[PDB]
């Protein structure tokens, strides 16, 4: 199954070399190509030639990688066209094992396997506090009915903690049960001028201190904590104090976007419009996947299957660019052009 | 043309190859320069060997890199050197169906063709409010004279909105007219604390809501918002009320560095310093080009040439790590070093 | 030296094509192979087999990774296992000038030691200012005794300066001293509605002007300084005003994770869990290094030796997921599975 998707891999790049009629194929292409286009044609009965030169031949050819680039993500289009039918036989040329892979295709399928298959740490996206419901006004005096600390959030990424005269807490509690952070890097900062519940202006003196299992942490600088230890605050002054802690960034094991190399890149390649015959046959074979049709997923994808489609769509892709072929595709209606970026915009809905 | 820069790429990678004297080449790469160099010294009258050894062996191999680099480009540099002029002719050596490209160069060439002549959904860098004038306090009510609901900018990617009590309105308005966005992804948070016009703290109470076409939607979660549907903002409250929207990511048309895969890698690649005489040729080729010649540009790049240019001198920089060539260029003056930051921190300008 | 490394990388990749039993090599990958295991198995005494079935063949064919891996890297493991002692005498067979290496291979190390090796400009990761002990609450006024023009911090990434009726200054001091900017990119606002001392809100009347190096900059668009032009701020107004300025990004020579194509995948990779095994090889592997031995460094690392270490140990990774090979490592203790996410979240201390 693996070799499978190294195969399809293997031959759909070669089939992007085809730039042009005349020009002379590295020897490892042709080899390629003519095991595994003889091996097609021959239990598909279609009539793929190495070297296409008409549009029907190129269609044919752009068919063949997409009967392979289906086969290998599992997929089962249905009846998008009256152009082109999926041969479910594939599978069976794409699972002979004198079709050659490339090292290149070998080592791609292995990583996408590799990282998939498990879990590591990785720095997320967004803020700490992206998910919270309510927040309070930066740098503005904020005491809870009989506590002498009192932390609170006031950012995406940030929690400010108003401490009474003399005041020591412990402030965890305020970043637990969110994410499930491995580590979480924080910065803390006296906040030097802030707001009294009245409006006026008030100082922080210097003395607070801000302590992490005990062990004292200097203000500005990055602080790796496991958000278990306990967080420290203590105002030994004679007045009121406000600290503010920032998460500038935290490592979990969901998956991010850099799980795989330049996964944007390909994610981005999949999603362009090119032209409607792309777009309607994109969104096509995206509608059978948990996928989003048409932009971007919100979240990282953290699948084997929904890693392998993205990165098989995109080599199709550019596939597709190269041989140009020309069909029809149930409910797609092509405009001409020359194309803009006003008609590619309106095609997404 | 494209096979113009698939065989460009493919010679220079193949040269970076020749790291030592007496190694021993894999057979595809000798094919290739065999060809390559025959080609070229006879359209030339250069003399390039397959197996560099001397210093003057090394340039010659490297001034035919940099004459393949000019032509795919399409860029004439100029008499920017007595040790090295460039021959026109090359473009006549790239254009000779003999001369085989390899199947990741083909790839990479359909790539920068693809993406470049099209459009797609793209999450963009910046925030949504980068380019406003005038900012709001974070948290401070603000009404404006005769209206209910006020929605202000109070950061690069938030707004505040302030109710009156019992009021309703629209704000949708605020996020138009800027960007040019297909999906806003946007979280409300109600402002637990904020400062009246006076100074003094007010609370929100519970009961605030916001809906985006007609329907409701929680505080504290990503919203998909299409930017047309109304974002209506309702305080069914009897004191004031203050939300916070936040722009966390939207995507557009526009391109970003992630167009192409390891794009700022690429960028890094080519404005690194090196030493006097490469910092001192990238400058002068991209003299010819639309791209800042010695700091990466503040923006993405959009069109083919560019990013062309891009990938075509980032290879030639590894070529010129491998071959460690030594000529002349007017208006550059070397200093033996050994180099360090200090020294390559001066040279740009 | 950097042939060695292209060497240990050429056969890695090679080993993670077999995938199967059955399947057909492309030619190049037994030419490759063949030299490899025979010089290998020479000056070692083992008995790789170049298509291995059986546990055993694996494991072997794993350890011939291995040593090389640890050989191209210059790391000496010491005894981390009753099943494997590395071969110090790999470094030869890494040396010997028969064995090919690709042109992946080659230009990947280039990549390494070409950017590695010197300097260039990148935009830095975090706010500008998140070195900071102290911040001041965003838009409330303060004017430090006896000046007409105050600059204060106010966030990671921003600073607001209040000026007096009329007043005029320099602010640029407040940027230097911290980070070694090579450019700056600025975008200023005018704060319209702030608190004053008291708590009252307080309007900027339009007029206020923020001058770099002379030259008169617009607010709410994107200004390149370079940190040493004087940054002039003038208040024309009858009424007290207050600005904030903004470092959207700036540029350094200090590496960051785009100093090589798609680094983050690779640390990423390394860092995985994959099971008991790996988590202990990669462990002990890393504590003879300057890399965190469990979770990803939080400054990106700029030597050759780290960057190369994380590459090769990369694809080290990819091959021990191919081969899938059983061996024990001391200290570690496996646990069945089938492995979930609790257990390899637990094995990270």
């Amino acid at each position: 199954m693996d070799t499978i998707a190294a195969r399809a891999l293997t031959v759909m790049r070669a089939c992007a070399t085809l730039q042009e009629a005349r020009i002379v194929l590295e020897a490892n292409v042709m080899e390629i190509l003519g095991i595994a286009i003889n091996r097609y044609n021959g239990l598909t009965l279609r009539g793929v030639t190495m070297r296409p030169t008409s549009l029907a031949q190129r269609n044919e050819m752009f068919f063949m990688c997409l009967d392979m680039m289906l086969s290998a993500a599992g997929i089962n289009v249905g009846p998008i066209s009256p152009d082109y039918t999926q041969h479910m036989a594939t599978i069976g040329v794409l699972a002979t094992p004198e079709i050659p892979f490339t090292t290149e295709a070998a080592n791609e399928i292995a990583r996408v396997t590799g990282e998939t298959s498990t879990w590591g740490p990785a720095r997320q996206p967004y803020g700490f506090f992206l998910e919270t419901e309510e927040t309070f006004q930066p740098g503005r005096w904020f005491m809870r009915a009989a506590q002498a600390v009192t932390a609170v959030v006031c950012g995406p990424d940030m929690i400010q903690v108003s401490l009474n005269a003399g005041a020591r807490g412990d402030v965890q509690q305020i970043f637990q049960g969110r994410n499930d952070p491995m580590m979480i890097y924080l910065v803390w900062r006296r906040i030097e001028n802030f707001a009294m519940a009245q409006g006026n202006s008030q100082q922080t003196q210097a003395g607070v201190t801000v302590s992490v299992g005990g062990v004292d942490m200097r203000a500005g600088r990055i602080i790796a904590w496991d958000g278990q230890a306990a967080l420290h605050v203590h105002n030994p002054t004679q007045q009121n104090a406000m600290v503010q802690i920032q998460v500038v960034f935290y490592i979990s094991m969901d998956k991010t976007l850099n799980q795989y190399p330049a996964l944007t890149a390909e994610i981005f390649n999949v999603y362009s419009f090119r032209d409607h015959t792309w777009h309607g046959l994109r969104t096509a074979i995206l509608n059978r996947t948990t996928l989003p049709n048409m932009l971007p997923p919100i979240f990282p994808p953290n699948d084997r299957d929904s890693i392998l489609t993205l990165l098989l769509l995109s080599t199709l892709a550019d596939v597709y660019t190269v041989l140009r072929p020309e069909f029809a595709i149930h409910g797609v209606n092509p405009m001409p052009g020359p194309l803009t970026r006003a008609i590619a915009r309106a095609a997404y809905v």
